């Protein structure tokens, strides 16, 4: 039930705010857009899809950087309430190049930089684009992960009121919810 991070060793100093900042700058804006989507591009994928998975993840078109979205994730694509995604939001992991699909065994990334599992999030179909999952992932395609640091800031302090965001990876090792993972 409680918020579990992970992080290259690389980040230990870094607190969870500076490095979410950085990441959605560096992985910037798709433009998943009307008359902007670009098939290849800027649609990303479902694993297993089409339109459903236990996985959606996609690449920046601006640098290497990647995300991982898991939990049990549902597109509405035209259908009411149009272009939503809902569902369970479990995980998302953030780093660079990434690989594999449905016939794979899942998405992985070759650099995965950090992680945020137990999420707990669960957003349902009558929400449409208000819904906290549609926010905190479409957050991470357009270049603003306000909605994944709210939420995380939230289940840390529901952890221990001392931690935040702006508690750094170690600081958050020490209390017992974040876990180093190897260096690239």
């Amino acid at each position: 039930m409680s918020i579990s991070i992970s992080y290259s060793t690389t980040y230990s100093g870094w607190t969870v705010a500076d490095y979410l900042a950085d990441w959605s700058a560096y992985f910037g804006d798709v433009n998943h857009r009307p008359g902007q989507v670009v098939d290849g591009s800027n649609t990303g994928g479902f694993n297993p899809g089409p339109f459903d998975g236990s996985q959606y993840a996609l690449k920046s078109t601006a640098s290497d950087a990647a995300f991982i979205a898991g939990g049990d994730l549902h597109y509405t694509l035209f259908s009411n309430p149009s272009h939503t995604l809902w569902g369970k939001l479990d995980s998302i992991a953030l780093g660079d190049t990434l690989t594999g699909g449905a016939s794979s065994g899942g998405y992985a990334l070759d650099s995965q930089e950090v992680s945020f599992s137990n999420l707990g999030l669960d957003s349902p179909i009558a929400q449409g684009r208000d819904g906290t999952v549609h926010k905190v992932v479409y957050g991470l395609m357009s270049g603003d992960s306000s909605a994944l640091q709210g939420q995380i800031d939230a289940l840390l302090k529901a952890v221990d009121p001392s931690l935040s965001i702006n508690s750094t990876f170690d600081q958050l090792a020490a209390a017992g919810v974040a876990h180093a993972t190897p260096a690239a």
